[PDB]
RNA sequence: GCGCCCUUAGCUCAGUUGGAUAGAGCAACGACCUUCUAAGUCGUGGGCCGCAGGUUCGAAUCCUGCAGGGCGCGCCA
């Protein structure tokens, strides 16, 4: 119990694009960015006008995950965000996500905001003290050895809970900043007291926070042992100012939000957190700083550039700086490189791996990489045409309800207002094409984990060994297999997967 | 994220915060001692400068820039 992976079939849940929270579904003059690049752009253009565009959410409704598995699943582009652990195909929706990393060591950071980390450090210090006036190329050294030896600002950790204190806050700021002047109480606990971790892996041990909190001198080498969610409050003599929100993993650090007192915001504390918690890495023995979901289509997040982030890719889990693709991202473009191998009439090969699903790939720094991504599902693209006949085959083999759709078919229909039309895409990047799945049954590897997975519906509630493979009803195969397109594939194998009906 | 502020001894301060780093408390020596030159009072002597350049016989000193020293509060899923 709460340690095994779990995750209910996939289901895109759809609704009017101005439900949208960044996007809104109008961006002015600008259809080449709603769509999936320019090459559809010059052929929908005429044939937006007829077919809606909404707001598409592939993820699932999880319950727990352990802190190791989560870790790729993080890694691969599901980051959390509530407990509907989700996601957004790089190809059709029109607000498009993927987890981004930042190092600390060597952050390549604009000189613009090397300002502003001299300003903080001046009207901290107690005037006439002085830490001796050395050299500081290195800015971790006139910061950790401030901090204790004076009551100026004074932090302290906690975990994900529920307290008083940042209510007054947490309301005024968003009434402030937000103009959300009708904020239930429900808004509070839902988004940071119930998250997909495990609540033991959450509490853990005090002595992983104690250590924590004694980043300051603790020397490198220490086993650390803080797996979960992380709350660093703000404190200024007696109450709070701000309110540090990220989730510390067991290889890296992710970062969500933020909230400040609306008249209490003296010391500048926006930036405060964010450049004094990339910096308990080299404290630590960590490695890794995730910025948090990252948004291209919405312009806000541009300062999250600055940050040293890394646009993630998810169909080959192959990671690649932010700052030598910022032009290569821009205007809402997909993105999936490909290899020394490419071709425009053959689909993608995938790899099946522990360490080869999601779990860092080599990377070299001074390479001049190109876009292959607009020659496989664009007008341009001739990979359409083999998908098109691969749906085909899937039918004709096992029995598998997978039914192919016409050429003008690919996005919803504005007729299909009047009935909701549940259904997984077969063209997404994001899920695994069809080409490794053929590969699948004819190597014989889906036999081993075939026998061993048992049937589970939350409608049913029965338990009964799988014998025969054929002898289930395909449509519960049919969300079986989904999942194996989207969620790596071993995966699955030490996972329980549960399914959604019409929900 | 943008703003105006000051970048001189181990310290506080001068030179309208541009033309020698000087007094004073400290630690040093000493004609200064009833064994108060290791708790009097007087000569004072080592303690000399920050990272780069910038336009001028000139730079502790109009500072664009950087690391570190001052002040409203921000386009912060
Ligand atoms: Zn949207």
């Amino acid at each position: 119990m709460s340690d095994r992976f779990v995750i209910w079939a996939p289901s895109m849940h759809n609704e009017p694009a101005a439900k949208c929270g960044y996007c809104h579904g109008n961006k002015g003059g600008n259809m080449d960015q709603l769509f999936a690049l320019d090459s559809w752009a010059h052929r929908y253009m005429n044939k937006m006008d007829v077919v809606k565009i909404e707001n598409c959410t592939i993820g699932s409704f999880v319950e727990h995950m352990d802190v190791a598995t989560y870790d790729r699943m993080c890694n691969m582009g599901f980051r959390r965000s509530g407990k509907f652990l989700y996601k957004v195909d790089p190809l059709r929706n029109c607000c498009r996500l993927y987890t981004i990393r930042t190092a600390p060591q060597e952050l390549n950071m604009t000189k613009e905001l090397k300002k502003c980390i001299s300003r903080f450090a001046t009207r901290i210090t107690s005037e006439d003290y002085c830490p001796a006036a050395v050299a500081s190329s290195d800015f971790v050294g006139k910061i950790v050895n401030a901090e204790m030896n004076s009551k100026t600002f004074y932090t302290r950790f906690e975990p994900a809970l529920y307290s008083e204190e940042k209510y007054h806050l947490f309301v005024k700021y968003q009434e402030k900043v937000h103009q959300d002047y009708n904020n239930s109480p429900k808004s509070f606990k839902r988004f940071l007291c119930d998250t997909p971790f495990g609540p033991e892996a959450v509490l853990g041990t005090q002595e992983s926070w104690e250590q924590l909190n004694n980043w300051q001198r603790m020397k490198p080498g220490e086993k650390l042992k803080h797996m979960g969610p992380v709350h660093e409050c703000y404190y200024y003599e007696g109450k709070l100012i701000a309110i540090t929100v990220s989730d510390i993993l067991p290889s890296g650090i992710s970062s969500v939000y933020f909230i400040w007192d609306p008249d209490y915001s003296k010391w500048s504390l926006g930036k405060l957190s964010a450049l004094r918690d990339l910096a308990i890495i080299q404290r630590t023995n960590l490695q890794y700083y995730y910025l948090g979901y990252y948004i291209e289509d919405c312009p806000k997040m541009n300062y999250k550039a600055n940050y040293g982030a890394e646009v993630l890719d998810v169909c080959h889990s192959k990671y690649i700086p932010l700052k030598p693709i910022q032009d290569m991202i821009s205007r809402g473009k997909l993105f999936v490189i490909g290899e020394e191998e490419t071709k425009v009439t053959k689909e993608l090969y995938l790899v099946d791996s522990e360490t080869g699903r999601g779990e860092g790939f080599p990377t070299d720094n001074v390479v001049k990489y190109k876009n292959i991504a607009e020659e496989i599902y664009g007008v341009g693209g001739c990979a359409f045409k083999s998908a098109n006949e691969s749906a085909l085959e899937l039918k004709e083999l096992y029995g598998i309800p997978y039914e192919e759709e016409d050429l003008d078919t690919i996005y919803h229909l504005k007729e299909h207002n009047g009935h909701a039309p549940n259904g997984i895409p077969n063209v997404v990047p994001g899920l695994l094409p069809l080409w490794e799945l053929l590969d699948i049954m004819q190597s014989g590897k889906i036999t081993d984990l075939e026998g061993r997975l048992f049937l589970f519906e939350i409608e049913t509630e029965g338990i009964r060994p799988l014998i025969n493979f054929y002898s289930e009803p395909p449509n519960v195969k049919k969300r079986i297999c989904d999942v194996i397109r989207l969620f790596g594939f071993e995966t699955c194998m030490k996972a329980v997967i549960l399914y959604s009906e019409q929900m």
